[PDB]
């Protein structure tokens, strides 16, 4: 049966919850969307309550629409944020222009969390090591996240850790601004098709900053990130040139004095060996060398934490529905078929 629905005015728009939802309350100060905390009177859970904004008010938007309820609906993993509910007040699809997302409520991001400070090497190790397992998972459905930063893995005060927004402007990329100093050189300079490892350079830089307190590349823009980047890993060699595709790009980089990689055992002074390993083995600048998911937990590193039978991969994502061209109601009858059709989990 249908549950009944109260209405409510929060961000600054009506909000329209089934009763089971109390208490709801704007949270991140805009940060995070058009979220809520709330009190699942049914599961007992603090729960985060997000509504969409103008869902299908184009094809591009219809699309993105369409594309993070699939995202939210496949994954069902400890260290990813997946989805406990997902509704909509409508009684059809004529009705149907809202949806609502309902996720565990998680006290903090990381960025929030790290202030400028060191982390206890056990502490790093926990940390990277869920965001590793989460990312295998991701990995092997064909998922990349493509933006991964302290800002989206939400963090609860046992240091449990799940990571947000993955798989989904110029401005907001320009400058010395923390949205642009995670990315991988490939992708800030759009060398290359690139694939999932971008994900793991992000992880390094995130790793690399909770070890000494501060941004690893905190580049003033892109320019100037690329150069501290290129100090660092060394400038490319023959084998990684002929790889970038963009003539642009390649002919740019061939303009740079040439450098060797740095001893990184030098640049993180007093970290542990098996970190500094880890960090080399990551923030490899070919994309093709760069270690895996799969491979990294494995790493000495983790020691403490591995468990290859308790690091679960996704059953098979379909994204054919990326390559595909439609029209918004057609967007949004396959939105409203997945919402109609959701199952909570036990
Ligand atoms: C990280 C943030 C910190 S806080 C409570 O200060 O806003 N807390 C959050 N806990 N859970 C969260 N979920 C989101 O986004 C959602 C993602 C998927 C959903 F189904 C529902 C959401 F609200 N954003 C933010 C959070």
């Amino acid at each position: 049966e249908r549950p009944t629905f109260y209405r409510q005015e929060l961000n600054k728009t009506i909000w329209e919850v089934p009763e089971r939802y109390q208490n709801l309350s704007p949270v991140g100060s805009g940060a995070y969307g058009s979220v809520c905390a709330a009190f699942d009177t049914k599961t007992g859970l603090r729960v985060a309550v997000k509504k969409l904004s103008r869902p299908f008010q184009s094809i591009i938007h219809a699309k993105r629409t369409y594309r993070e309820l699939r995202l939210l609906k496949h994954m069902k993993h400890e260290n990813v944020i997946g989805l406990l509910d997902v509704f909509t007040p409508a009684r059809s699809l004529e009705e149907f222009n809202d949806v609502y997302l309902v996720t565990h409520l998680m006290g903090a991001d990381l960025n929030n969390i790290v202030k400028c400070q060191k982390l206890t090497d056990d502490h790093v190790q926990f940390l990277i090591y869920q965001i590793l397992r989460g990312l295998k998972y991701i990995h092997s459905a064909d998922i990349i996240h493509r933006d991964l930063k302290p800002s989206n893995l939400a963090v609860n005060e046992d240091c449990e850790l799940k990571i947000l927004d993955f798989g989904l402007t110029d401005d907001e990329m320009t400058g010395y601004v923390a949205t642009r100093w995670y990315r991988a050189p490939e992708i800030m300079l759009n060398w290359m098709h690139y694939n999932q490892t971008v994900d793991i350079w992000s992880v390094g830089c995130i790793m690399a900053e909770l070890l000494t307190g501060r941004t690893l590349f905190p580049g003033t823009d892109h320019i100037d990130q690329l150069k501290l980047i290129l100090r660092l890993v060394g400038t490319p060699g023959a084998e990684l040139l002929k790889k970038i595709s963009s003539e642009s790009a390649r002919n740019y980089i061939q303009s740079l004095t040439q450098m060797p990689k740095m001893n990184f055992a030098n640049v993180f002074i007093g970290a542990n060996p098996l970190a500094v390993d880890l960090l080399e083995k990551m923030l490899v600048l070919d994309s093709d060398k760069r270690i895996t998911a799969a491979q990294a937990l494995a790493h000495a590193y983790f020691a403490q934490y591995h468990d290859p039978d308790d690091e679960p991969v996704a059953d098979p994502y379909d994204q054919s529905f990326e390559s595909r061209d439609l029209l918004i109601d057609e967007w949004k009858s396959l939105t409203y078929d997945e919402v109609i059709s959701f199952v909570p989990p036990p």
